[PDB]
C-alpha cells in the first residue's frame, strides 16, 4: 500500500509510487528521477501513464523497456495541462534528467515535490520566484547539522589535480572511477579530460550513458579498454581484491592503480578539509574516498526552505523512526522561528 507522503491530495497523481501495485484513484504516474529506490516496480509490463522528463523517459525505454506509448516526457520550465491540471517540471540539480515538480491545485493551492535535489541559489530564480507555497514534499537525506560537505566544483578541483599530478609522475599508472547508477558523471568527466583521455566502461554502462543527452558524448566515452587510460568499474569492485584482479586484465600496460569512490558524506568531513583527504594504500594501488554529493548539505536545505516559506513541509526520506521524524520537526521549527513566517 502507497504511503501517504507518494499521493498529491485533490489529484489522482502519484510521485515515485509504483512498487504498491494499481494505486486506487492513480490516473497518472509521476517519476522524478531514474535512481533504483524511486523507480521500483516498473518494467515493461506497466500500462499507465508515466510523466518524466526527456533524459528519465529515454532509459525507461531502453534500459527498462518500458513500452512508448505510456511514456509521456514533458520539457522543463514550461507550464504544462496533464488530466486538468496545471504542472511544471524544474531542474532538480540531481543526476540527469531529476526534476521537481509544481502541482497548481484546481482549489488554488500550490504544491512543490523536490524529489531528490541539492538546493542551490539559481533555483531562487526559476519559475518559483513567481508565487507562493503551500505545502513542500521535502529532500530530507541530509537533514542534520552534522552533515556538511564542500562545493561540486571544489571536489571535482581535488580530484582533476590528483589525478593529473599521478600520472604526470608516472605515465604508466590508470585511474579507475567507481558507479552503481546515473549521476556523478562530472567525476570520471572531468578526469579523462584533463588527461586526454575518452572513458571506458562495459558495454551497459555506456548504453546507460547513451541516453543522457550529454553534448559531445561520442567524443568522451568507449567501450574499446585498451585505449583508455580512465577505466569505469562497479562501486563494489573498489577495494584492493577487485582492482588488483582487474590490474591483472590489463596485460602489462599499468603498474599502478589510482581509483576513486564518490560517496555521499562520511564522518571523516567532521574533522578533515577537502585539501587534507588521504588515500588507502596498498601496494602499488591507492583509494580516494572523495564526499561529491547529489543532496542538500544541512545549511543549503535551510537556505533554500527559508526562502520559500512552505505552510506546510512533509518529508520524504528518513520517515521510519520516530527519533528521525522529531529531529527533522524541530529543525523545521528552528528555521521557522528564526526567519519569521
Ligand atoms: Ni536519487
Amino acid at each position: 500500500t502507497c504511503p501517504f507522503y507518494k499521493k498529491i491530495p485533490g489529484t489522482g497523481f502519484t510521485v515515485d509510487a509504483f512498487q504498491y501495485g494499481v494505486v486506487e484513484g492513480c490516473t497518472a504516474y509521476f517519476l522524478t528521477h531514474f535512481h533504483s529506490d524511486h523507480y521500483a516496480g516498473l518494467s515493461k509490463h506497466f500500462t499507465f501513464p508515466v510523466y518524466c522528463s526527456e533524459i528519465t523517459g529515454n532509459l525507461l525505454k531502453n534500459k527498462l523497456h518500458v513500452q512508448e506509448q505510456y511514456i509521456h516526457p514533458l520539457p522543463l520550465d514550461t507550464e504544462c495541462i496533464v488530466n486538468g491540471v496545471k504542472v511544471v517540471l524544474l531542474d532538480a540539480n540531481h543526476c540527469p534528467g531529476a526534476v521537481m515538480i509544481l502541482f497548481y491545485l484546481p482549489n488554488g493551492t500550490v504544491i512543490l515535490h523536490t524529489g531528490d535535489f541539492r538546493a542551490d541559489p539559481s533555483m531562487e530564480r526559476s519559475l518559483l520566484a513567481d508565487q507562493k507555497v503551500h505545502m513542500l514534499y521535502l529532500d530530507t537525506t541530509y537533514c542534520s547539522p552534522e552533515y556538511t560537505f564542500p562545493s561540486q566544483q571544489e571536489v571535482i578541483r581535488f580530484a582533476i589535480n590528483t589525478a593529473f599530478e599521478a600520472v604526470t609522475l608516472n605515465p604508466h599508472a590508470l585511474v579507475v572511477c567507481g558507479t552503481y547508477s546515473i549521476g556523478k558523471e562530472k567525476v570520471f568527466l572531468a578526469i579523462a579530460d584533463v588527461l586526454g583521455s575518452k572513458v571506458g566502461m562495459s558495454q551497459e554502462k555506456y548504453k546507460t550513458l547513451q541516453c543522457l543527452n550529454i553534448p559531445e558524448i561520442n567524443s568522451l566515452i568507449t567501450t574499446d579498454m585498451c585505449s583508455s587510460l580512465v577505466h569505469l568499474l562497479p562501486m563494489m569492485q573498489i577495494n584492493f581484491k577487485g582492482l588488483q584482479s582487474h590490474l591483472k586484465k590489463c596485460g602489462g600496460k599499468y603498474n599502478q592503480i589510482l581509483a576513486f569512490r564518490p560517496t555521499g558524506w562520511t564522518h571523516s568531513n567532521k574533522f578533515t578539509r577537502i585539501a587534507d583527504v588521504i588515500p588507502q594504500t596498498k601496494g602499488n594501488i591507492s583509494i580516494y574516498g572523495i564526499p561529491y554529493s547529489e543532496h542538500s548539505s544541512y545549511l543549503e536545505m535551510k537556505r533554500f526552505v527559508q526562502w520559500l516559506k512552505p505552510q506546510k513541509i512533509i518529508p520524504t526520506v528518513n520517515v521510519g523512526t520516530w527519533k528521525s521524524r522529531s529531529t527533522m520537526e524541530k529543525y523545521f521549527r528552528e528555521w521557522k522561528l528564526e526567519a519569521g513566517y
